[PDB]
């Protein structure tokens, strides 16, 4: 590889793991397009088994893009519309409160207070439609913004309805297939169980729970090979042959929602580049990231920026994942871990190798 880029992504790396812990750790980076990938560490301590370009770790709410992306083909492909309201698709939300809650609020958490987490008690198809009918809205749709599973996770799931598609079809046929994503999975095959990392919380190996809307919102496990290639087809979505897919992936970057210096786009979130590092480094803490904030509308949202950083957090119990890129710039970097490591480590580390390569 380039010395540039081995020197820089070593060096921000090594002492990233050494402070963090980070049993193994994965990183791809892609510049002018093409990608180069590091590895470190272990995949399952136990065992003994190294982190390699084919270990699959879960990618946590970085699945939010996948999903928006999803539902941007969707669109694409005139099934749904981001202004139609949420009831055209769930007749049974019949409750007063979702009056004027559009797919685009469940989308970008602009419902007005969708809580971040879906009970754990909710594990039925009745338990899920009891609980958004009696969800009470601290908010008017479209005025603050609240980070949460339960919002954007109902949009994947409302998003596929037309198509008759279980989500995970959906994904697969719509979005994985075309993209030759062939190691990325909703649901781990036995076939690529001997892949499959372990997260590590708190020095015990553990994977993600099953819950409500899970796939929809936390539930992808993929390599860095293909996450790799998931950051060159958004960074570059005009050489997808498939029509509603390269739309889609326009509509999940397009700018929906404004909130300080940040812009919500379907899954991904995105910043003016060049960004102030303070700004998306800070801002990535959870601290405000899962905070309440009011929202200014972009009325129409604008499409698409070359100029913009382009992120996702994600994290599980036992996984911690980043993704960011440059369109303008065809750069983009990809770091997957086995250990859930505060989010400001993550950014920092990144935009210290996207900066030295830009
Ligand atoms: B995203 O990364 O912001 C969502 N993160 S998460 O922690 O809410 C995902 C999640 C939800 C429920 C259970 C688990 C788990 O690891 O068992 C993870």
């Amino acid at each position: 590889a380039p010395q540039q880029i081995n020197d820089i992504v070593h060096r921000t790396i090594t002492p990233l793991i050494e402070q963090q812990k980070i049993p193994g750790m994965a990183v791809a980076v892609i510049y002018q397009g093409k990608p180069y990938y590091f590895t470190w560490g272990y995949a399952d301590i136990a065992k003994k088994q190294p982190v390699t370009q084919q270990t699959l770790f879960e990618l946590g709410s970085v699945s939010k893009t996948f999903t928006g992306v999803l539902g941007g083909d969707a669109i694409a492909r005139g099934e749904i519309k981001l202004s139609d309201p949420t009831t055209k698709y769930w007749p049974e939300l019949t409750a007063k409160q979702w009056n004027g809650i559009t797919l685009l609020h469940l989308a970008t958490y602009t419902a007005g207070g969708l809580p971040l987490q879906v009970p754990d008690e909710v594990k039925s198809s009745s338990d899920l439609l009891r609980f958004y009918q009696n969800w009470q809205p601290a908010w008017a749709p479209g005025t603050q913004r609240l980070y949460a599973n339960s919002s954007i996770g109902l949009f994947g799931a409302l998003a596929v309805k037309p198509s008759g598609l279980s989500f995970e079809q959906a994904m697969q046929t719509r979005v994985f297939q075309p993209l030759k994503l062939n190691h990325t999975w909703i649901n781990v095959p036995p076939a690529e169980e001997k892949n499959y990392a372990w997260g590590y919380r708190e020095g015990k190996a553990v994977h993600v729970s099953p819950g409500a809307l899970d796939a929809e919102a936390y539930g992808v496990k993929s390599t860095i090979e293909d996450m790799a290639r998931w950051v060159q087809s958004n960074l570059k979505p005009l050489d997808i042959n498939e029509k509603t897919l390269q739309q889609g992936i326009q509509l999940a970057q397009s700018r929906y929602w404004q909130t300080g210096d940040m812009y919500q786009g379907l899954g991904w979130e995105m910043l003016d580049w060049p960004v102030n590092p303070d700004s998306i480094i800070n801002g990535s803490d959870n601290k405000i990231a899962l905070a309440a904030r009011p929202v200014k509308a972009i009325t129409p949202p604008t499409p698409a920026v070359r100029a913009s950083w382009v992120h996702k957090t994600g994290a599980t119990g036992g996984f911690g994942s980043y993704v960011a890129f440059i369109p303008e710039k065809e750069l983009g970097i990809v770091m997957l871990a086995n250990k859930n490591y505060p989010n400001p480590a993550r950014v920092d580390a990144a935009w210290q190798i996207l900066n030295a390569l830009q």
